């Protein structure tokens, strides 16, 4: 038991990258969300660190060296010379080039790696990025609105120091970019809960199991549109509870993606706040270092009321339902409150359907040694 000592990392810089006019990805979100957890105090109880830009050499530990030397050239002046280059990295579309995109890329990336360095040295019992997360990108392209995977180099940075890594990960979509770079390793299991069905990015079917050494070291939880607090509970507990019994990690590392928080305007989950923070309680009891990172999240006011509990969630921090005043006050109306309400989109996934899906991963979770 014990409160944990939790490291927080924050570049004020990350809020004024631009995706560019009418796409959903706003990293002021980032700054909402420091903003209003500076606002309740929460910095009176952790260490806040600015991470460092990650360089060249640190991203292709996973990616390919002409991913990201494509990564460092682009740049909005020069797109038209580059035209192959962009469709041969799924550069120009959902994953644009905007001012600054190696060096967002270089922030997103350096809180993950820093907190895993910070845990690798035993100086944290918890760290926290926020502004990482990015797990659909790939080795050698973009995806997603990913471009470099935090989240695999900061599992290569933990690996350095720990045999077996646990990866899970909330967010509404399924984790492919790091579930296919760990695909053929038992040394990381992958956990990802997820929406299935014709939906991004395709995969995460629950017979995706993993290949070779990884066989079994890859789960899957598909489900429908509109799970809820209480469908969620069913099984997240659960899970995880086997996952620790069978694979007894000794480091974990939680992907907290808040597009599947009730009203996101992407995304078509009915968590709140408390149901999705649920998830980063149970994972915090089993007393492991543990790695918190951001994701999806698109009703922004939402993300930075998500984030914000979950910190005070790591901290062991009560804080109240009324917001304190901050700079981003009016995007809080019309409650002006931190806890939200579920709509009353019907929930597809009945509770048979998530006893049997878990039914089913717990056969696959018995033939680990
Ligand atoms: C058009 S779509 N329907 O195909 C569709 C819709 C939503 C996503 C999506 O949520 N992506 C995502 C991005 C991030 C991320 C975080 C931080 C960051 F700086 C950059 C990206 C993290 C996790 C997820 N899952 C992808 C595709
Ligand atoms: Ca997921
Ligand atoms: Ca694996
Ligand atoms: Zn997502």
């Amino acid at each position: 038991g014990g409160k944990k000592k939790v490291c927080y990392y924050y570049d004020g810089d990350i809020g004024n990258y631009y995706y560019g006019q009418g796409h959903p990805m706003k990293p002021h979100r980032i700054r909402m969300t420091h903003n209003l957890l500076l606002n309740y105090g929460l910095y009176r109880k952790m260490e806040i660190y600015r991470p460092h830009k990650a360089t060249a050499e640190e991203m292709t530990k996973y990616h390919s060296d002409e991913y990201i030397k494509f990564l460092r050239s682009i740049r909005p002046d020069n797109m038209s010379e580059y035209s192959k280059q962009m469709q041969r990295f799924n550069v120009g579309e959902d994953c644009p080039v905007f001012d600054g995109l190696f060096e967002f890329c270089q922030l997103s990336t350096g809180g993950s790696v820093a907190g895993a360095v910070k845990l690798n040295r035993q100086q944290t019992d918890m760290a926290v990025n926020w502004a990482g997360g990015l797990h659909h990108a790939k080795k050698s392209e973009a995806s997603g609105f990913c471009y470099v995977n935090d989240i695999v180099l900061a599992i290569l940075e933990l690996l350095k120091y720990h045999q077996r890594v646990l990866y899970i990960d909330i967010d509404i979509h399924h984790g492919d970019g790091v579930e296919e770079a760990f695909y053929t390793t038992d040394r990381v299991m992958t956990v990802s809960f997820h929406k299935y069905g014709e939906y991004f990015p395709g995969t995460g079917d629950l017979r995706d199991i993993g290949a070779g050494k990884g066989k079994y070291y890859a789960v899957n939880f598909p489900m429908r549109d509109g799970i809820d607090d209480e469908s969620y509970g069913q099984i997240f507990k659960p899970i995880i509870s086997k996952v620790m019994e069978m694979y007894q990690p000794s480091a974990v590392v939680l992907q907290c993606g808040a597009d599947s928080l009730s009203g996101d305007r992407l995304g078509c989950f009915n968590l709140t706040v408390k149901g999705h923070a649920k998830c980063v309680e149970v994972v915090k009891t089993f007393n492991l270092p543990l790695l918190m990172l951001g994701g999806g999240g698109y009703t922004i006011r939402n993300v930075a009321r998500c984030w914000t509990y979950e910190t005070a969630v790591a901290l062991d921090c009560e804080i109240p339902n009324e917001l304190p005043y901050n700079d981003y006050f009016e995007y809080f109306g019309p409650d002006f409150k931190l806890h939200i309400s579920p709509s009353n989109m019907t929930n597809q996934n009945t509770p048979e359907y998530m006893e049997k899906i878990k039914q089913r991963l717990f056969e696959n979770l018995r033939m680990l040694p």
